[PDB]
């Protein structure tokens, strides 16, 4: 009955707001030096994107939920730890507190193939804005999704796959499986150039019968591409 | 499903003064802070003059908050910039974050806004001064999200299109009932924020935002399908009610 | 169809005592005498008809106070909050719950106004809670007929009446203005009649099948003297 | 309805140990010799028969301790909790749950065994088990809709497995409708922790609960007298 | 209708904390040093009364913000357990260790399937029913810690279902586990009574993905899937005292 999955990065989804009113308070030479050191600090994940043994972006995020996401992939439980405790051990990160976090691994359900490598392994697409959000599939009354018979699941998904891939081209998908790691099934996170893609493509979603009857949503978080210009004057009083 | 036309991205951004902290600086310093936020509003003026946007506050009522500010601009990052230099404000230390809303104002295509054909809807300047709302200045706001139930037999997304018209519809003759006396801004929020939509009221009388909402819960549109966030009230603030309001 | 009086703030703090505990008696003092000097300009409007207030000491770590005032407008009401934040003592108060509502009757008329512009009855307790009516599968008060909420509305005024003289209540309407849609603010000099009627109306079908209920909260009236007495440390 | 008796007050505390452990020993002395004077005021309350009261410390993060406080008035029970709140060391103890009851007793006030139940003397059992509840009203599942009869035969099965645990758990039932959150709070008392585990678990398979029930948090300790007090406090 | 029966082993604190590296910061060498002694001091305690056989514990650092780091330990009273608890907390570096959740229960055999033969033992003097009660756990790479409880909602209600019904459901789960044998190790704390569910499962396992496999498995059968309400969950590496004094040096 149970859907099997091939399972790729594990990702860490970091969620910071910054406390601007302790930021304001150190001098601009401490301010300097906490950045210097982040910087170096993602310069070393810079290296190990380059060398294929992970990925990282970040993004502003609107609103109070968040004013970054750190979204961090590693091929390793442990080598991700030990990323999110050097990160924790940056000066810096004494201003960044932590609002938000998803634990999650990319994965490929079955509902060194170089296309599956690259779905696994995802290179993340410098896009303007990112999307993030968790979701589980209901078990509730008689919108229970895992009492589905398989063949009934499989239609529900066929159809999902037809909406999404109309937005090929214009919205990026990576969809990391939860189920053991963290409080929903999956993580979704998407990117466009355009933010009103999502909006579009989830809209669209919730109409179709899998996500209509079955989705259950978290939170959503929205965002727009850091790069260290932006970075910078992100911090700069 | 529900195709949509969008305006200006919107954030309502909710903020409770720590009186305790600005009470300890001197009067002084604090004016200096003041200063600070009027010139950031008045480059917000400007940007409202010249088309790219629009804002306003208002004072909130109870705990929740004690002001709004809600803000729109013609991109996320524009509205990105708008917040981010506004946490950088001295007195933004003494604004304590306590909810905030992104959303993007909405046209349905659940009813017409124009003569339908090939003419696109966005040269249609009836329909962008919906899209691009002038904010009246009304004494009252109310702030409440929601979203549409997805709950065994109340299910709004597993409708067929021509029912969902029609309960939006009937919806839509009530608020025309409240024409004069409410004005409504609809946000659309999905995959944007955590309900559906942000739902703006502005009236003259705080009592008509009771009033039609109210009347809209026994219509079936609501009263089978809403599902509602925390409500929020407030009384419009232009300059004379702010350094009023600061002043301890 | 309603008619609409007071607008209504409950507002419910927690006293930080530590803090309060640094200062000095002569600076608690002062504190105090700018807040007495606040309760009696409330006492002003109140005694010249635009307005009521009252305090009561809150059981449990909910709040260790509840400021329960009552304004002709929601500009009114907004602005005593914002004068009470101001007090010096203030910073002492944390907020810890509040509520927003307009006292609600479903205008030239002497017990009308005396419904819609509550006077407060110095009552040994009080009892606040917030509630909505339930839009819940079958259980769904405003998809029924206007006939048969009628009849349900009826049989819970019928408890209400066998109450006189042991419980007053003060119906606050709140959709619109605040996240459920009545206030309920109860008064009795035995706080035992809480438990009474809110358990009575409990198995009357319209609170049974249809009452969505918030958190309760349940204090001791507070005058000046139990006012400075609560404050000595 | 209902016959009601002393009103009571679950008050759950946490410790600052780092603020604590800034103290110097000989004000933390001080403190907690002012609390030792509260106590002892409190123990003449109880031993004039006008209340009672008991602590225990709490397993896990939520408490490290519980003040379980009954009086015969909510302003009595007001007024020991503003004392308390007042005393020095109340600074080190942070407030994380609170709950209001009274102790009741339903038809499901002269007599001996009724007074002993309404004004209950609290046993120096080993363990304390605390948590609130409430009866279900969900679609079909509606305690309140019931009629008398079936409640009546409900609640008479559910004593019938409350009286199989006597001499193993004591109960005190509060009755919280207008009160708190819930519309009860549960205190149990027994000398095997495992028996609050035996006694809940099979309430929980007698329809009374299995289909109305509505709990909220569970809290267990175990009890503190002056001995460990002493000891919890010493860094 | 019939109540399910438990036989009970150790009682259980699962203790998650986040670091205060702010304030961890802020110390010369010197004084973190001496708080690291002395957590060294207490974690040696630990581990004097594992080795006579009178409770187990064992440390994981947990990823994400929910917790830097769990800590697990069986005892064989609450009394023992608090005075741990209480302990703990007053070690200097305690101060450091912000408590962000945690979780008290009991380890829990139940009579839904047998243990052992009802030839009139007394399964406590089964040494395999007690390696069971008071288990020792594993040094696995990863643990995977949720708590849950069975709904009682309307037609979904398992304290409802008579017992053969459940012990059928019960039955159906097991075999799923069972295939999990020598990839995944369970500890099933008992909570009724005891804390906010009326479960805490504790997963072991050298592979992390594994703990994915099972537990979606176990969600499309029918024991989960119709009656199963999942609290929080909590991933993490095993932390030895070498991988302890690398966490807290900056
Ligand atoms: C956005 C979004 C969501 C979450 C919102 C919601 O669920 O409402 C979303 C949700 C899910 C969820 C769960 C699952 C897994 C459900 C399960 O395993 O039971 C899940 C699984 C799949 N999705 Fe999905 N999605 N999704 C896209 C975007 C979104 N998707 C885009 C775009 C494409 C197309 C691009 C591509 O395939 O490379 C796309 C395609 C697939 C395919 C491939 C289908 C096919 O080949 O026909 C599978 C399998
Ligand atoms: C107040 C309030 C709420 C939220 C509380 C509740 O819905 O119970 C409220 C809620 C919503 C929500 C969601 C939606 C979007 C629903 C969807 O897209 O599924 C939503 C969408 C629409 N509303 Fe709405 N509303 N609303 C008014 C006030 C309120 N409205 C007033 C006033 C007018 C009248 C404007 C005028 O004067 O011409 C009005 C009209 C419309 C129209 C135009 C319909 C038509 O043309 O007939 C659309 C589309
Ligand atoms: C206590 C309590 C609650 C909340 C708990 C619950 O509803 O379970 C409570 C709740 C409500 C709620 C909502 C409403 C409005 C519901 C609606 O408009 O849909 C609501 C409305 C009414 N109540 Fe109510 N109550 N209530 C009393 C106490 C309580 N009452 C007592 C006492 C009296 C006795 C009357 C008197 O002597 O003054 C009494 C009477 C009325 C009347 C009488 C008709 C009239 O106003 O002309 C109306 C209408
Ligand atoms: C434990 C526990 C709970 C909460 C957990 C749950 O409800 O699952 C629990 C829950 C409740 C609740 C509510 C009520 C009231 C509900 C209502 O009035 O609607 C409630 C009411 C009663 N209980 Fe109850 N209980 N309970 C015991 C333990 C527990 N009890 C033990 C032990 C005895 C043994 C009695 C004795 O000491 O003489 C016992 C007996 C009674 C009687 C006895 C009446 C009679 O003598 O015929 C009444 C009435
Ligand atoms: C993982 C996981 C979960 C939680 C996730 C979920 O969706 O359940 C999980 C959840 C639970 C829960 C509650 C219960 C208690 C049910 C109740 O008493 O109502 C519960 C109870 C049992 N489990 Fe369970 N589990 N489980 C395993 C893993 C998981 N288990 C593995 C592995 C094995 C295989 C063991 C082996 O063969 O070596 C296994 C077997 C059993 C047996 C059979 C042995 C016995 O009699 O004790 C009982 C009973
Ligand atoms: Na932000
Ligand atoms: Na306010
Ligand atoms: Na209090
Ligand atoms: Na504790
Ligand atoms: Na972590």
């Amino acid at each position: 009955e149970a859907v099997k999955t091939l399972d790729g990065w594990f990702c860490l989804h970091d969620f910071r707001s910054i406390d601007w009113a302790a930021w304001r308070e150190l001098n601009p030479g401490n301010q300097e030096l906490m950045l210097n050191e982040l910087s170096h600090f993602l310069s070393d994940m810079e290296i190990t994107k380059n060398i294929g043994e992970g990925e990282h972006t970040i993004y502003s995020i609107l609103g109070q939920k968040a004013d970054l996401v750190f979204f961090t992939l590693r091929d390793s439980l442990e080598a991700l730890n030990e990323v999110e405790n050097r990160f924790n051990k940056l000066a810096i990160a004494d201003y960044l507190l932590p609002t938000y976090s998803y634990i999650s691994v990319v994965e490929l359900s079955n509902y060194q193939n170089k296309g599956v490598r690259a779905r696994l392994y995802p290179a993340l697409p410098p896009k303007k804005h990112i999307c993030f959000y968790p979701m589980s599939k209901k078990r509730d009354g008689a919108d229970n999704w895992y009492m589905l018979p398989m063949e009934e699941r499989q239609q529900l998904i066929r159809d999902h796959g037809l909406i999404g891939r109309s937005y090929a081209g214009k919205v990026q998908q990576i969809i990391g499986g939860s189920i053991g790691f963290d409080d929903y099934e999956w993580g979704v996170t998407l990117f466009s150039d355009d933010a009103l893609e999502f909006k579009r493509i989830v809209t669209e979603m919730r109409f179709d019968e899998a996500s209509a009857r079955y989705a259950e949503f978290g939170s959503f978080f929205i965002g727009n591409l850091l790069l260290s210009e932006q970075l910078s004057k992100l911090f700069t009083i």
